[PDB]
């Protein structure tokens, strides 16, 4: 077809993340922000590539968006796509399901209904008075087919709020997750009520945390393990024109309890290294 392209200049490339990070990045203002910006811009100059130029701006990013920040090139966008997977179960006993919840960053419709599906059938089908969730080593990725799977167990109403660097606060509620998208209807959402154990450990991170504090408050539910990773910020993410990602913090997090986050670490209710023992005695005393 009858195709234009002007692509940026490697210089270019990395000038435009720069200006993101400075538009929305919680830390990217200030005597110490340019400095490390102007510095950033002057290696810029000589940069001979995209990815040199990712290199380049690799401080300001960490500087200016914090540790939840990072730019992914195309390649390592897919290999972490690719080790996306889906939830499990297993029976415990006639009262109790272990329920798995994992890492997925798929964005694709298809995937991403395969795992909300997957954990809607479970909480639906299934025959169970207790149920313990499992954010294990879940390090994130698409926050839609968490919550949308868990969507029968979850208020519809405020999940979590988060504020930017302008003190703009605003609110996850059930509403802004695209459950049409899952072909889950709002129907379901928070119609089933069992007493509900989650286990965290010190990888539980990122979407997975955020699903973590979108249960917090709740009466029905308690928490067992370790403290999670500690990677609380909102993320927004800029797709450059090569196809990399630039992740960028935006916004710090509180829970429905009024609790703020800011990339720290989410304390489990009780604190154990045998959180499934634990979880299910507790569950027992509940049921």
């Amino acid at each position: 077809l009858n195709i234009y392209l002007l692509p940026p200049s490697s210089e270019r490339y990395g000038r435009v993340i720069l200006d993101r990070v400075e538009q929305r990045g919680l830390y990217s203002q200030g005597r110490q922000w340019q400095i490390i910006r102007q510095r950033s811009e002057k290696k810029l100059k000589t940069s001979k590539s995209y990815q040199e130029s990712r290199n380049i701006v690799q401080e300001a990013v960490r500087y200016g968006g914090g540790k939840h920040s990072q730019i992914l090139s195309k390649e390592t966008v897919r290999r972490d796509t690719l080790d996306s997977r889906y939830p499990e179960y297993r029976r415990l006993n006639e009262d109790i399901l272990l329920i798995t919840i994992p890492s997925i960053s798929k964005l694709d419709k298809r995937s991403i209904s395969h795992y909300s599906g997957k954990l809607q059938n479970i909480l639906m089908e299934k025959s169970y008075k207790g149920l313990i969730l499992d954010l294990s080593n879940n390090t994130g990725g698409n926050m839609i087919p968490m919550i949308g799977g868990l969507a029968s167990i979850l208020p519809n109403d405020t999940l979590f709020h988060y504020t930017d660097k302008y003190g703009n606060k605003k609110t996850i509620t059930m509403k802004n997750i695209p459950l049409e998208a899952l072909k889950i209807s709002r129907k379901t959402i928070n119609t089933k009520h069992v007493p509900i154990a989650i286990i965290t450990n010190h990888k539980t991170a990122s979407s997975a945390e955020m699903t973590f504090l979108s249960f917090k408050g709740l009466p029905n539910v308690k928490s067992f393990g370790q403290a999670t990773a500690g990677y609380t910020t909102v993320n927004e993410t800029f797709m450059l024109y090569d196809g990399a990602r630039l992740a960028l913090t935006t916004g710090i997090v509180s829970d429905r309890q009024g609790y703020k986050y800011e990339n720290t670490p989410i304390l489990p209710d009780q604190v154990t290294s045998l959180p499934l023992q634990e979880s299910q005695s507790w569950l027992k005393s509940r049921i």
